[PDB]
């Protein structure tokens, strides 16, 4: 369990982020949610999580594209919750295009959220973790933080950056009760992905599930999607005492993506 | 939990292997112990484990250096336990010497036990796991399956082979409800390592714990040993449904060894 | 040889960059130099290289911290030289400090030059290379693009980013006569490093060379520095026809740094 | 150049090994050929090579599956050639089958030749290289020493072991004027692969070259084969002084195989 601990999860108002925040809450950890979205809908999620798991749940709409904002998200978390035991840097954005066609504005935005945001968040939380003698920095990178795909230069670059940053984080905190690791997910069945499937479903005129496997065939050997619940359970493990000596490494949850 | 599941662990009469069998048994899984040791003490361990966790526990002293013996271990486990959901290939041995001074006999022995045993055990288990629709093969490799250390050629080569063998195993079973991963431990405080600490403590004229940190300094940033309880906890995570899509990968538990 | 080909090397007015530019010029390749420095001194280097190797050598002081400037460097190279066969993205900057003490301004500058500069340069050259059916993008990353060191988060993050970006570059150009690889250097004996040695030379009161080995002991097993000439010879190899099917990978020149 | 140097290449009577021995011989190095084949044709190759490059060329048909035979190859090479500056461990064999269907005999044979041979050869060569103050051990591994493919367990495991063994070799020799690296080839158009292309071309009813691209599509992004001339060129680079500080690493020549 994680009773008495505080977890801050960026981009957790939905999808993967929400899956991890939910997994941590179920372990008895207080949660600070974050990300853009509908204020009303967001409150519903927050209150729903708080009630369902009997833990304190807050929401900070801090803009992760801004360094001061990310650092502020962490400070206020400590001010409201009293400490920050776990920091899950999850927020991510993407864009597909050949390198020579890749918009500089897109490249900069992707680096800012997927990479720089991890630095600012980590920089803000480290002092508190070193003081308390306990810390768990869980960066959600990607299979693309280990290998590449054509047309995703900025994302691949940013994610690799995260893995490298995770390693440094671990070395600077080694032995202080703090660990830093990066979960590298393969395909996850997001709403936009679902529309990508339906785009192939009506492209080949096959049922959704067949299209699903079609979409996974190229990169994911298992032909099965990774779920937010599994990624939550992975974050839960890394935050456990059994993962005390697991630091500066990656945990690939990709159905065999990086094995071949 | 793992209630209703059968886990076989090679080299589990003590240390790492024992820690793993215990963590699994603690989750409700029936256990099959194995490994060379003292018959009297082995029975005490076997009986104690069964009584402690209220699960069926057997012991098979099959000689892991013998291919047919490894397969026999698996075969008999199925016959006596009813199935084999989890296979933890843990047994290993080492020898230190320059390549040119490495006895061919030692080279052959390390490869047979540290690598070939994983193949024979995996081969015998796969038909059952594929038929059951469930399987978790967990190979206890080492940080030396990812990086190298001078004077440990046979061990590094064998462990590297284990990581590779693990990846193939995953690809051949992808999607069939079976996963295969390799846990890569760093320094563990075994009884033989303890003697190493004492020897160093004497040579340097410092306390046992100062020597421990000193011994760990070159390879393990944390300056803390990995424990059999931690590795057991890691195996428990990998055998869980949360790790259903974690396959063909490595999970480093090395206090930062491989981060730098 | 590389007669008739054009090479653009960023940050080549001195050190590693100049070593590579010199190595390429010696192969008969026209060169476009770049980087900040003394205008007069720079001209001396340019004219000296041109005369010594009988090839056309130009100098473009374009500021690599600016995206439009990097792209301009490449365009003008093509305008003046007639094409761009080889692009060596070398320019790098660093800063040592704990993550929580790392200045955002420093983090941003490091990412901008060491990572973003590679993207802009590559984006500008790709159209020309795809048109001509020949290309060699040689990114000078670092051992830190593969592993980490404490207190160098931004550099480690940027370099890892470069390796990931190099992989994408390769995949988007695979089979088009273009390859993209990243040379990952270990310790190189730079002027600032020389002062780091002399700082240890007078710190332990030992001769320079002893201090040199002292400085290399922790990360570089060979206890020998990598030279700009060796890095030049490595770039030369990757640009050769024999390296036609070497793409999307790294070439570690680190005296065993990443082997352990 | 490599004039005055002696290079021994296992499995060099044809294909990759031959391409490597030829590139080395082309640089002025004396050569020692080896490998099973037709005596008559082997002599034609041996004699031709010596005449073509004006260097001494011998042939030793030592059975690489025998440990003492491998060491004998090295021993005799020194006695007849005067020394051994370069050792290229190239010989290899394969077999495809599911793990549970993999013959133990095949598993043992692949490990003996693909992995143990590298150990025996390295062990016999090291004493001479350390005494000479010069040495270049080049192990021809494979992309399968870094990643995996289904149904190739023994090959992947053995090649992975070779990469690991290469790293240890480098660390044990670091600084002594000796380097040890592993070249990791992707698809090469061997005579047996040619038959594979024809078979596929027939089954798909397409021309030989269309089938070639089709066969390469799954693993090699470039859709182009790696050549023995390229691998020879790669070996020549690694044996050069420019690669003096390249040690304990892998050089992937796989058309992008390992980038994704
Ligand atoms: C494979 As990706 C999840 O990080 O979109
Ligand atoms: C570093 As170990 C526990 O594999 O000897
Ligand atoms: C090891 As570094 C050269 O890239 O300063
Ligand atoms: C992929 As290969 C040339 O090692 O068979
Ligand atoms: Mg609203
Ligand atoms: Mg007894
Ligand atoms: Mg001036
Ligand atoms: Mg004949």
């Amino acid at each position: 369990m994680l009773k008495g601990k505080v977890a801050v999860v960026t981009g957790s108002t939905s999808g993967i982020g929400l899956g991890i925040a939910t997994a941590l809450a179920a372990q008895g950890a207080d949660i600070v949610l974050n990300g853009f979205g509908d204020a009303a809908e967001i409150e519903k999620v927050r209150a729903g999580l708080a009630a369902q798991h009997g833990v304190k749940v807050l929401y900070d709409g801090a803009d992760l594209s801004k360094g001061e904002a990310v650092r502020g998200l962490v400070d206020n978390a400590v001010r409201q919750m009293g400490r920050i035991d776990i920091l899950v840097n999850n927020a991510g954005i993407q864009h597909t295009a050949l390198i020579e066609d890749f918009p500089t504005e897109k490249w900069d935005a992707i680096l800012a959220l997927n990479l720089s945001a991890v630095f600012h968040g980590t920089a803000a939380a480290l002092p508190h973790m070193k003081k308390q003698g306990f810390g768990r920095i869980i960066n959600i990178a990607s299979a693309h933080g280990l290998v590449a795909s054509a047309n995703k230069s900025a994302y691949v670059a940013a994610k690799h950056g995260v893995v490298g940053f995770t390693k440094v984080t671990a070395l600077e905190t080694a032995g202080q009760g703090i660990t830093a690791n990066a979960i590298c997910p393969g395909w996850v069945r997001t709403p936009l992905v679902e529309k990508q499937i339906s785009a192939l479903a009506e492209k080949n005129g096959v049922d959704q599930e067949t299209a699903a496997r079609e979409l996974l065939s190229e990169k994911q050997p298992s032909l099965q999607f990774v779920t937010p619940e599994q990624l939550g359970g992975t974050a839960v493990f890394l935050a456990s005492d059994a993962a005390a000596q697991i630091t500066g490494t990656t945990v690939s949850v990709d159905g065999g993506w990086t094995a071949r």
